[PDB]
């Protein structure tokens, strides 16, 4: 099942019958040579979707959903993750560079609708039902809808078992468990402190915690220079005793035979860690073409239970915000905590220039060492 955009038949039949060249035999070469143009360009290629997902999710589950709504209705579907595609995103949809759908956390979309980048969504209020009532709220801008909420993402503690069997409760006792696992050969913790999203915990519960932040690297407990991949090596290869992290990491732990478990992140002050809260959401693009194909592919196959769990199998989502396969998932006790830490923090905003506070916190961490 292939499927062609009607427009090629049309201008293919007009092409033959309203042109001179087409209609004397003198002129058949040309005839045949604009035939031959319009048979190659772009406009009578297969129709396809292109979406764009973050390279840490489960893009390889999400193109098998697309193999089956190819199988079902001949719509090629192609699914990359180019870097820093947040960025590129607003730099390339007004022009034909951008993709049919994009995936990311509900807070750059924001910037898009406000630049007039994303469509405005049609889900009936049946489908509505199905899905989380606070993860509407969220991609939500200017009283409108603005893309489909995928799944609840939010910052764990995640620890190793057999170095550490209880995590610890609080942030203000990681320094003394810190001086008995460097006697060990080991150290406490590992979290990548280049990206704001995963100190912001600890900031949200704000001078005193990036203090104590600071303490910690100052009082050599933890690296300036930890990013993401530097910690998810320490941790999967069990040099370290805890790592902060979300749920698409928790499929290369399971493959680095850690014996881990998720947990609340630990309070401090006396207050729980206050992470960002992140609904997964996706963003149909406003120079879509096919913006109704991106609606069914999203409501009919992406958001029922069979396409979240071939997602998930990849790299899982976490929490989903389909209620029907969150009810399932939450008896994962992971999944469950994952969950706690997003009631005990705050969903983040979608205002246009979240873009410049998260540069002012990056920047604020970065330049505190
Ligand atoms: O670095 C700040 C960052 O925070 C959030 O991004 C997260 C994202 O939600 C997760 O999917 C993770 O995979 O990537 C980021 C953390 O590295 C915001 O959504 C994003 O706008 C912001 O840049």
């Amino acid at each position: 099942p292939v499927t062609f955009s009607p427009e090629c038949s049309k201008h293919f039949h007009r092409l033959y019958y309203n042109t001179r060249e087409c209609s004397t035999p003198a002129y058949y070469k040309r005839c045949a040579r604009l035939l031959t143009r319009l048979a190659v360009s772009p406009l009578c290629s297969q129709t396809k979707l292109v979406i764009w997902i973050n390279g840490d999710k489960g893009y390889n589950g999400l193109a098998e959903v697309g193999k089956k709504f190819e199988k079902d209705t001949g719509i090629k579907v192609t699914v990359e993750h180019p870097d820093k595609l947040e960025e590129k995103f607003p730099q390339v949809a007004a022009t034909g560079d951008g993709p049919d759908i994009i995936f990311w956390a509900h807070d750059r979309f924001g910037g898009y609708a406000q630049s007039g980048l994303l469509a405005e969504i049609t889900p009936a209020a049946a489908f509505q039902d199905k899905l989380y009532p606070f993860t509407w709220d969220a991609v939500r801008y200017n009283g409108k809808l603005i893309a489909y909420p995928i799944a609840v993402e939010a910052l764990s503690l995640i620890y190793n078992k057999d170095l550490l069997p209880n995590p610890p409760k609080t942030w203000e006792e990681i320094p003394a468990l810190d001086k008995e696992l460097k006697a060990k050969g080991k150290s406490a913790l590992m979290f990548n402190l280049q990206e704001p999203y995963f100190t912001w915990p600890l900031i949200a519960a704000a001078k005193a915690g990036l203090t104590f932040l600071v303490d910690l690297i100052k009082n050599k407990h933890m690296n300036a220079d930890t990013d993401y991949s530097i910690a998810e090596h320490a941790f999967n290869h069990g040099e370290t005793a805890m790592t902060i992290n979300g749920p698409w990491a928790w499929s290369n732990i399971d493959t680095s035979a850690v014996n881990y478990g998720v947990t609340v992140l630990p309070t401090f002050k006396g207050q729980p860690s206050k992470p960002f809260v992140g609904v997964l959401s996706a963003g149909i693009n406003a120079a879509s073409p096919n913006k109704e194909l991106a609606k069914e592919f999203l409501e009919n196959y992406l958001l029922t239970d069979e396409g979240l769990e071939a997602v998930n199998k990849d790299k899982p989502l976490g929490a989903v915000a389909l209620k029907s396969y969150e009810e399932e998932l939450v008896k994962d006790p992971r999944v469950a905590a994952t969950m706690e830490n997003a009631q005990k923090g705050e969903i983040m905003p979608n205002i246009p220039q979240m873009s410049a506070f998260w540069y002012a916190v990056r920047t604020a961490v970065i330049n505190a060492a």
